[PDB]
């Protein structure tokens, strides 16, 4: 087949908020999304991936934990989970310390995905096109000292977390494997897909 241009189907296949975040992000850390091409595709699908986790969860009116699928939810049921990813740094260490000083869990060290309300834990989401178990130890090693869970995600479905708490029920966690496979899949229509595998 021909080969696509990785920009051309990062435009085509994220909605534009996520394609505007993943620029923003890069450009913070001084990286092009016009050459650094695999690591945009990469952190727009990671962005992906922390909204999805979060899409649809809610703490009822009671205080457990509920699925809504509704675009217009009951107005007195709260978001499950805070994103953090997506927000530039000031935006982002005032969202972790408003969390912390609140729901009194110590403050991480880096910058986590999302806090989950009902677990009272800050997450960090992992998005790999190498082996689960790699990528989860790499992460656990870098985050030092840890209350803040970590839940990894393949492009072939595997997963791993912390304790083997997977936090999320099947059918969302399917979710997000479905769509991970479909960007595997498209990426591989227009031949972008070893590349972007190897670039890790
Ligand atoms: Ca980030
Ligand atoms: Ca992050």
């Amino acid at each position: 087949g021909p080969l696509g241009s990785m920009e051309d189907f990062v435009r085509q296949c994220f909605n534009p908020m996520i394609v505007e975040l993943a620029e923003k992000a890069m450009k913070e850390y001084g990286e092009d999304p016009k050459i650094e091409t695999n690591k945009f595709a990469a952190i727009c699908t990671h962005l992906e991936v922390c909204f999805m986790y979060s899409d649809f969860h809610f703490i009822d009116e009671r205080g457990e934990s509920i699925i809504v699928e509704s675009g217009d939810p009951n107005a007195l049921l709260k978001h499950r989970f805070e994103i953090i990813e997506g927000r530039d740094r000031i935006m982002a260490w005032t969202v972790v310390n408003s969390i912390c000083n609140t729901t009194g869990v110590e403050k991480p060290k880096f910058l986590p995905d999302l806090y989950d309300y009902k677990e009272n834990r800050f997450i960090e989401i992992g998005v790999t096109r190498r082996e689960v178990h790699i990528y989860y130890l790499e992460k656990a090693n870098k985050i030092k000292s840890e209350k803040t869970h970590i839940h990894i995600f393949s492009f072939t479905g595997e997963e791993m977390a912390t304790k083997a708490d997977y936090t999320l029920d099947e059918e969302s966690r399917a979710r997000i494997k479905t769509r991970l496979f479909t960007i595997r899949q498209e990426m591989a229509s227009r031949s972008l897909w070893d590349s972007f595998r190897q670039s890790e």
